């Protein structure tokens, strides 16, 4: 949505689910090179920072199912800084 | 509560019944994936450490969770480091 | 065949007999090599992400050995995705 | 097509995907020299700058082979601007 | 062959055993500095730019060995292509 | 603020936690490109001198919000300064 | 407007986004030729000296765009001036 | 102290609780995503290295606090390096 | 011997007893952290990378050690080569 | 040679070990400001067009000694520009 | 001094810690153009010389400020060039 | 000595143990900013390289220091050139 460019600094630090995302996003938005690009980096924000490197090609279409995925594997955090 | 991460360095060493804890926590706050990965490690205070990994992700409304957890397993050592 | 690229996010949740699977596929497609690679990684699921990194090289006539393979071990998850 | 250099200032900003098109590209147009120069500027869009110095350089019969190469790889961010 | 330059675009993105064809071309073209520069860069396609890179010093009497190691370890996606 | 500009020198050579900097300066006076053009440059004071760069393009308003960053993560190489 | 010519001395020393004003102009005022001769000379005011070699052939038609566009990036230094 | 940059080689080689010291400085003077980028790089003497990249940002009241921790966790190594 | 570069790609996969070589090998060429370093990458034909390292590194005076450690450990593979 | 100077075309593109020609030529002929020079440019054919830049200020003595050094690095695009 | 005036040919060459004197003597001396300005020309005496190129506009009371900052990071190349 | 850069050839190829000499040089002879920038460069010569661009701003009284610390760590490859 427009929450997760607002809220970016916070979702850095505070998501600790990457590796479902991921497959989550697989075939629908990211290709496969970047799929392997992620996965690398050990310091574990910076999975993160790679995977904002990609966000900017993306319209109000799909940051939308990414906020879904984000629904269905935390709903907390969510909730967490929706309120 | 804020007990939980103010007394991590004593928590790592001195808490013993990880089998249990993860039983209780299960369905509700940790995932089935965190859950195998957690079953590993054997060094004791190995699994407290991929245990807080994810606590960065904890809400007021979980962590209570797991000291009411850790107030019916061990019930003394909560009262150890509370006095 | 195409059903396993098409159900991959949902194979690598359900599927518990890797070490079979391994032996099923020895000699004929996996070189030695990434099979001793794939025998670590204690986390169950990341057997599976490892034995995917070696899916796009495979073409129609061996995917559907590997689902004949899965028809032989468990063939009801198999039944489970295709219902 | 003109829709390349009508939207030159749009596309700069918003395309992640360079070295995937100019293996695409190979040998059909971009001669070597310039591959092993667009591979250097670590600035993303500096790569895309770096491109669109060959542009002028090109007729009607190849821009339309890069609007192919756009809508085989993204073909959701040609998508977004068309809209 | 010219069928390595022919099919580069395709050679780059579905060749999964880099690390045996390395040791299949040590000590006869491959000298050491660019053996060790090669094991680097975690995205697996950027170990088959890298290697590329060395493609243009080749005569037509050591790409046909590359081939024949291509077709020792593989032995099927250079059918997937052939056919 | 006038301690930025005052001390340059000093900081450039004392700070290491610039990747945590550039999201607390991110959207408010950083754009994207300059943004990726920091997340380079191996040598860590480099990435100061770089981000020091638009350093002359700030008013009191803004300075003032880069000193309050770094007293919220340092602290004490403020306070090391400062005394 | 009558600021830029106003406040030239000032524009020349803080600005620091020739790279994007560049693409802002582009195709509406500068022809591709000063594009690509603007890019060069290292020094930053060289850059904006040999902008300004421009200035003279512009009306009060289009030096109203270029105030846009400084208020559309910057917005803050435009600012800073005004007051 | 002036004692762990002056026997900087020495406490490399010879310091074989870094798992430790880490909880020891947690909180305190270690950020969170240093503390994950230390536990990484199985090389021992590397987690010490990457330790010591935080320590030029140190003053006198924080390196003392490290050789406290090193005396109550070794206490034998610190009595070696000063006799 | 020149046995040792000779046969270096038939040495990368039958050699299954690195933690007994390791112990030969200890005080007399390699240092303790090479030692540290080769104990990873749990993939067996990787340890001989990593040992092979340190191969340029030698004279004609300690290859003939490794070959006389190997006689003594295998004795069957060194003359399964040799034949 | 005069086939250094007579196949300068085909040696300008298909040379790609540079940066030890660079070390086989250290001291003898090229000094250090021209030898920092060269490691720039990093289009790998205009390394060559730089290194040719210093060839008209040798005599028959010196060219033979770079083909001698071609003949031990390469001595395969020497042989097959020779046939 | 004029020792700086007297060894110009010999400073020209052996001093490897540009990076440095130019942030010691900001602000006092150099203005900010000049900085930028030297920040370009990758052969290393070309800074050099560039530097010295603001020598001639120098008073006695500030070639002692540069003659202590050279005494400050080498003190061995001035201690080798005075004796 | 004048055996360093008699033999700088065959010393950038051959010495597989940087990482220590490093530290055994900090501090006397190199400083942060350089030590921090020799970590780089994952191809293992190009450390040496970076190394050497530091040693023409040695006197007679450190080159010895270097081969000390050589004859410390190696102790054979120095042995192997010297005869």
């Amino acid at each position: 949505l427009h929450f997760i460019d607002q809220h970016r600094a916070a979702l850095i630090a505070r998501v600790t689910n990457v590796e479902w995302l991921l497959d989550a996003l697989y075939g629908k938005v990211l290709t496969d090179e970047q799929y392997q690009a992620v996965r690398a980096e050990p310091t574990n924000p910076s999975k993160m920072r790679k995977l904002f490197s990609f966000t900017p090609a993306w319209n109000w279409t799909c940051k939308d199912l990414l906020l879904q995925a984000l629904r269905e594997s935390q709903s907390y955090l969510v909730e967490d800084l929706e309120r």
